[PDB]
């Protein structure tokens, strides 16, 4: 056996705090997965009270819903590309340490308290930088098991995507026409067409380059501080009892972990019934979620220990564990599943063919040749 690293679930770092994230790049992913460095897919939020009062259906058009490949959407092509432009128009190597997507860090931070999903991730140490990706065998296993997930889960996913499509506009409201507003329900919904932002964040003595999709923006693009006007939209079932309260608080913690990484201040939630009809909508603030969750009049004292602060501490502990747990020119695999329930496992791969295929499926050829050119120059 190789030198196996055990990360306990109770490991915490009391001196861990999040540095202020700052956006460094943006990109738009089109139908053919061709990343472009512009704002073609950036959308703008607009939803008055009349839409909520009209009881807009959310399940309409689910027959022709389009799906995207997990491998293509999980590839680090846009982040590495934006790295290529920032390297070209910077002239010197960056100061970031771990380079990854938003979902990986979301799951890896949310794991201690919301762990109904197993994950195996590949870590590549190249030129002093860290590349984190979903494991390709794990990707195809996930696709195989997802292909037989009945029809309710895809119905809920399409309901969320339809809410996202209906609540936003492709252009700001003053420049939009009446045809582009009343035809939102007659459009095509898919997950391939997206807009994302790449943001540099920091924690402890570690710098991370996080790529993540952004649903839309408040009213316009702020060139001074783009992250101030960002906004995220999610769909949950209507709340009617204590069990609904508990479920919604767990979902709130998960999506707050998802949103806080990119520094998005405002979140919007459309509550729907079992008939996929938008019942209501409301706003939330990312900084204000922990205080309102803790100070809940119905359940004032469920726990003396706030999950959010310990989640931050665990995130710091795991990121420093990754910082001084992998050496240069090394490929590792970390995992978490049902059987552990106490710790995360990390192993080092020694197979030459497996390492080569992981590197090839993780890093594209153009990024490698551009890195070689930069090293030569």
């Amino acid at each position: 056996m190789s030198k196996e690293k055990i990360l306990p679930l109770a490991a915490r770092s009391k001196k861990a705090m999040l540095r202020q994230p700052k956006q460094v790049a943006y990109f738009s992913r089109d139908l053919n997965y061709k990343t472009h460095p512009d704002r073609s897919n950036l959308s703008y939020y607009y939803l008055p009270d009349g839409d909520i009062d009209n009881s807009i259906d959310l399940s309409v058009g689910s027959k022709h819903f389009l799906l995207g490949d997990s491998v293509e959407l999980s590839k680090l092509d846009p982040i590495l590309l934006a790295l290529k432009e920032i390297e070209k128009e910077s002239g010197a190597k960056t100061k970031d340490r771990i380079i990854t997507w938003r979902g990986i860090m979301r799951k890896l931070l949310t794991l201690p308290y919301d762990s109904e999903e197993d994950f195996v991730l590949d870590v590549v140490s190249f030129d002093g930088q860290l590349f984190i990706q979903f494991n390709v065998p794990y990707l195809k296993s996930k696709d195989v098991q997802k292909q037989g997930d009945t029809e309710f889960h895809k119905k809920l996913q399409f309901s969320g995507y339809k809410f996202e499509k209906m609540a936003t506009l492709p252009k700001p409201w003053p420049e939009c026409t009446r045809k582009e507003i009343d035809s939102r329900a007659k459009s095509k919904c898919n997950n391939i067409e997206q807009y994302g932002a790449i943001v540099r964040t920091g924690i402890s003595r570690i710098k991370i380059l996080i790529g993540g999709a952004v649903a839309c923006t408040a009213d316009y693009y702020d060139e001074n501080d783009p992250l101030s006007r960002y906004i995220e939209l999610k769909t949950t079932r209507t709340i009617n009892q204590y069990k609904d309260m508990i479920a919604f608080e767990k979902k709130l913690f998960r999506t707050w972990a998802q949103c806080f990484l990119l520094g998005i201040p405002k979140i919007i939630y459309g509550f729907r019934d079992d008939n996929c009809i938008l019942r209501t909508v409301e706003e939330f603030s990312t900084n204000d979620i922990p205080l309102m969750v803790k100070n809940n009049p119905l359940n004032e004292q469920p726990k003396k220990e706030n999950c959010y602060m310990s989640s931050i501490n665990f995130y710091g502990a795991v990121v420093e564990w990754l910082n001084e747990s992998v050496k240069d020119d090394q490929v590792w695999k970390l995992s978490y599943a049902k059987r552990n329930r106490q710790y995360l496992v990390l192993k080092e791969v020694t197979d030459e063919n497996e390492k080569q295929q992981i590197v090839d499926s993780a890093i594209p050829a153009w990024f490698k040749e551009w890195r070689s050119e930069l090293r030569n120059s």
